[PDB]
């Protein structure tokens, strides 16, 4: 069941598919991160449409929102990472056994846009180019994380399996989100830019 | 896509299902377990009917068989564990994060037995306080395996210049396979628990 927006593959699963600039698509998608990062300078936003990646992630979605009883457990987050690790996030996504873990030790989402940015997650290649993912997360309910987490806390102690979805800094105004399943993030645009 | 002979779990989400002696589907798991266990003796073996893991499970198994292009890649293998994980893992499943150092190392993953006299070490079913031993029989996806390393936190790539393209497993020894190490989320589902006495 692939999104009415993606392009056709020619019976292929796996694309990555470049933007056309100032199109609806290209202009949302810029305009998520010139919101904090408008000093950057974008080369290029390209859609990841990874078939298998796709139906993982939205097996996991219509899970979560049965056991949540809603919609809303998805956000758009970013993720910075370093030119080695973009064939394999396009491929596999995302993979906790791949920088600090004060929150735990899943995979880190930023709120921000200028956060990711940061040459520590975003690091240059030998030309000043930079890699920023768009990515749905399946943030569901969320807690604040911990050194040490493997999987989020429990919403109560007395069912320790009914785990909270994901952790995050800080409850009231998150500013990152750390998730800890293989699909609970779908890798959704790659933005390459440079400061 | 829930299985036609499942018990009905009344729109429930998950349920342990207690087998009768005598029936097939008990008798091929003892079988299965007494080939190499006989020693040991079962108290009960549970179906284990978890819902979400068999979606995000048989999603992972249409797309293995769809990548190598046969069916031939899943194994029912055995997973020993303690008492204070079998609430997660009928839950959660196999988790990677949570697994222990094996005593010969292919790779940072979840291990499962081709014998149940491998699980039934007491380093891996540990006896709990009543002396009971749990091991679980799980569908694994096997795939297209390789020799494992101590290193690996994802198999190998097949072709060392195109690195994305992975084994889906890593074993103790490709001619006469006795382990296997998976290391994603939702390539083994748990099927069955058997707990079993000395
Ligand atoms: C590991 O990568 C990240 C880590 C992020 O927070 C990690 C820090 C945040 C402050 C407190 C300690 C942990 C945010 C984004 C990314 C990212 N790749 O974009």
């Amino acid at each position: 069941n692939l999104p009415e927006h993606w392009t056709d593959m020619n019976h292929q699963l796996f694309c990555m598919v470049q933007l056309e600039p100032g199109q609806s698509e290209y202009n949302t998608i810029k305009d998520k991160f010139t919101r904090t990062c408008s000093s950057y300078a974008i080369e290029k936003i390209e859609r990841i449409q990874n078939a298998f990646l796709w139906q993982s992630y939205q097996v996991k979605k219509r899970q979560m929102d049965i056991k949540n009883d809603h919609k809303n457990n998805e956000r758009l987050l970013f993720h910075g990472t370093d030119a080695d690790s973009v064939p394999y996030v396009n491929q596999h996504g995302f993979n906790r056994s791949c920088n600090a873990v004060s929150y735990g030790k899943g995979t880190y989402f930023a709120v921000d846009a200028s956060y990711s940015a940061k040459d520590t997650y975003s690091k240059p290649d030998s030309n000043g180019r930079k890699h920023m993912y768009v990515v749905r997360v399946l943030t569901g309910v969320f807690t604040k994380g911990r050194a040490g987490l493997v999987t989020p806390p429990p919403k109560n102690p007395h069912n320790p399996t009914d785990l909270f979805d994901s952790v995050t800094n800080n409850t009231r105004s998150p500013k990152l989100f750390v998730v800890f399943f293989d699909n609970q993030a779908y890798p959704e645009y790659l933005i390459t830019f440079t400061a």
